[PDB]
Formats: structure tokens, sequence, C-alpha cells
């Protein structure tokens, strides 16, 4: 039932979440954090009951207010600063085209929440949001606009494709490597995604608005609530949170934070830096060898599960720069040079071969990745 999200349960997750959120990014940087770029898909939400909402939701100070006896969501509640021990977060939000379609009445819950928060009288210390929006409002104003407008346009935090469509829009792009640099990402990136939703507001063209909003941002957030996908075993994860982050880096000439959150124990859940990430599976799944067994007793789906693992790799590497040589190294050693694996691709694949060792000859061309060896470089072209 929709009426019914974000959950009780799934606000504990979040607002527990936001803190471990905000002291992570303390402990990183030294300093209270002011903006975060948050994605929010659909089929997430479902199976949570509304982790991310919840979690947008805690980042601002603001609470669901449940109806006691069916527990449909019936509103929102302001937290007050006696009940703050760290200021307000701002948040920007990228949601998927099935998070739009499936979630619209916590769109608008998160809407107008915001535009609430953004209309109180803080102090700028603790209050970032209200600051920028009449900030931006007073522009708008000495610009020449109808006050009515500034306060929408100067008020959105919602963002996503364009009514009837879905994806990221870089899937064109990134697979026939046409682009000379994150530039091309970014742009292909703010097209696609730059269109508004609003409480009474249906996906409004407002690509200025997201420029200006991914601007201020100081850290890209995702949660992931399951272990059943991993951010290398699908296109998905790099195309929106490595996406976001690239457009920072575009905007900014400064990469922001990226953290990926484990929400699969919703109890205790855990805040990661991209980093910290990418290693955790690398370790545990891409080079873990009891996982290679496995998919050596797969044949053709189990060496497409390989190349895939280094396009995803190599597409992370691209988008956020965030992956080290010792990533690069660790596939190759153990995909490459390991000849049980090798001759195992060749016989049952090999085209997923020459794709694997391409793309980690333009890793080495792009430099996200200096080999132990110039042995390492001739191999791969051989091989290609
Ligand atoms: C994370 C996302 C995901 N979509 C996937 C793959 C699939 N979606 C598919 C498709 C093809 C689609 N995947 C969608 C649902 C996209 N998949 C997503 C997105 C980014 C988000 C989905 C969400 O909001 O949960 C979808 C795009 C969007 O909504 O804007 C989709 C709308 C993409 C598009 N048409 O451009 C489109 C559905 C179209 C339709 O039918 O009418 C497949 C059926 C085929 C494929 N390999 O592309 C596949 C099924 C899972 C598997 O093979 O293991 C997952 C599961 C890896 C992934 C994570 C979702 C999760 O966390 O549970």
């Amino acid at each position: 039932d929709s009426r019914a999200v974000p959950t009780p349960a799934a606000w504990e997750l979040g607002k527990k979440s936001a803190e471990l959120l905000i002291t992570r990014y303390t402990q990183d940087h030294g300093e209270w954090p002011t903006s975060f770029g948050l994605t929010a898909w659909g089929t997430s939400n479902m199976r949570t009951g509304g982790d991310d909402i919840a979690q947008a939701l805690a980042l601002i100070g603001v609470q669901p207010v449940w109806d006691m006896a069916s527990r449909r969501v019936t509103g929102y509640e302001i937290v007050p600063p006696a009940k703050l021990a760290r200021p307000r977060v701002d948040v920007t939000l990228r949601i998927s085209g099935f998070f739009r379609d499936a979630f619209p009445e916590q769109i608008a819950l998160f809407d107008k929440a915001v535009r609430a928060v953004g209309a109180l009288d803080e102090d700028v210390e603790d209050n970032p949001i209200a600051a920028r929006m009449k900030a931006e409002q007073a522009r708008l104003v000495a610009g020449g606009a109808d006050p009515q407008t500034a306060e929408r346009r100067a008020g959105y935090r919602v963002f996503g494709s364009k009514p009837g469509a879905y994806g990221a829009g870089l899937q064109a792009l990134i697979d026939e490597n046409g682009w000379a640099g994150r530039n091309d990402l970014a742009e292909a990136w703010l097209v696609w995604g730059g269109y508004a939703y609003g409480a009474g507001e249906e996906g409004q063209a407002e690509r200025g608005l997201l420029e200006e909003r991914l601007r201020s941002v100081q850290a890209v957030v995702q949660n992931q609530d399951n272990r059943e996908h991993d951010l290398l075993d699908s296109d998905d994860y790099y195309q929106f949170e490595g996406g976001m982050a690239a457009t920072v880096e575009s905007l900014t000439g400064a990469m922001p934070s990226v953290y990926h959150n484990d929400h699969s124990r919703p109890e205790k859940p855990v805040i990661r830096a991209l980093e910290e990430e990418l290693s955790r599976v690398v370790r545990g799944r891409a080079a873990n060898p009891k996982w290679i067994a496995g998919v050596m007793r797969h044949g053709y789906k189990g060496a497409a599960e390989i190349a895939a693992t280094v396009d995803y790799l190599f597409a992370f590497a691209a988008t956020t720069g965030k992956v080290g040589n010792h990533h690069f190294e660790a596939v190759y050693q153990a995909y490459i040079a390991d000849r049980a694996v090798h001759d195992f691709m060749a016989e049952k694949n090999p085209a997923a071969l020459a794709e694997t060792a391409a793309k980690l000859n333009e890793a080495i061309e792009r430099g996200f990745w200096t080999p132990r060896s110039n042995s390492a470089r001739f191999e791969l072209e051989n091989l290609s």
C-alpha cells in the first residue's frame, strides 16, 4: 500500500542512516555538511517501505505523521531546532522513472516539507536550505520574476527524467565509447535528468535549476537495501551515482565525496565511501576465488559475469575516479594472468575475453590503471 510509505520501520532506518552519514561526513571533512545529493529508486523503496524518503526527510529535519490506527501517512511535522543536535542538511533528489510512477504522493510530501523548512527563520549555520532558497528567490526577483514563480523555482529539490521516460540517458554514449571527458557524460546526464517534480508539478524542464543544485552538493549518496546485486553486477549504479558525481565535478571542478550505504540489515545500517564498497565487492565477490570457482561452472553466462564486472569497474573509474590501481590489478591477475581462468574464457565465450582485455587496455590508456610491468600491456593488446 503506497499510502503507508514511509513506514515506522523505514523511518527508524532512515533516521539512523542520516545521523551515521553526517557523523561520517564530519569525520572525513572536519565540518558539518550543508548539501547532499540522493538517488532514489522504485523497487528499493517498495522493499523497505521507503528508506530513501525517510533518510531525505530526516536529513532536512522533518518527520512523517501517521494515523495511529491505519498507519497511512497523513502528513509531516517539522522537527524544531530544540530537537536537533546537528544542523539541517540540504537534499537534492534524483529519482528514477519507476520511482516517479510509483511514489508521486511521496514526492509531493518531500517537496512540501522542504519548502516548509526553506521558509523558517533559523540561522544560516543551522538551516542552509532556508538560506539558499531565500537568496536564490531574492536573485530571481531582482532580475524581474513574479515572486510566486521565484518561490517555485528556488524551491525544487526533486529531479528526474522527463514524463514517460526512464533511465539515466548515458547508455547510448558510454557503450559506444565516444566521449572526450567527464564533461560529455555530465552534459548528457544533465540533459536527461533535468526535469523538476513538485506538489502540483508534473515534470517541468529546469536544467538550469538542477545545475544550481548540483553546484552546492558536497557528497553524493546512494542506499542499497539487498545483497543480491552489487554495484559491479549492473550498469545502473554507475549511471545514477557515478553520473551525479561526475556532473558535480564538471560543474565545480572538484569531485564530491560519494557514499554507498548498506541498508541490508535495517537495525544496523552501515555508511561506506564508494572506494570502500568497491573494495568490499572485489574482496568478497569479483576477485573471490570461491566466487570465481562458481562461475567457471556456468560456462557462457558465467564468463559474461566476468566481462561485465570489468565493464562496470571501468565505468566507475571514468565517472568518479574512485577506483584505484589495486582494483584493476586484482581483476587482471585473477582473470587474465590466471591461465586457468583465461583458458576457461577462450573456450566458453571468446567474445567476453576480448571485451575484457579491451576495457583493461583502455584503463591503461586513460590512466585508470598503471600496471605492474609493461609485460601486462603487450599481452592485453596481443590478446585483442
Ligand atoms: C535500477 C534498475 C534496475 N533494473 C534492473 C535490471 C533489469 N531491468 C530491466 C529493464 C529492461 C528495465 N530496467 C528499468 C526498470 C530500469 N532499471 C533500473 C532503473 C534505473 C530504476 C528502477 C527502479 O526505480 O527501481 C530503471 C529506469 C528508471 O526507472 O528510470 C527500465 C525502465 C529501463 C529503461 N526502460 O530504460 C526497464 C524496464 C522496461 C519495461 O519492462 O517496461 C531488465 C528486465 C532487463 C535488462 N537486463 O535490462 C532487468 C531485470 C533484472 C535482471 O536481469 O537481473 C536491476 C534489477 C539490475 C536494477 C535494480 C533494481 C533493484 O534494485 O531491485
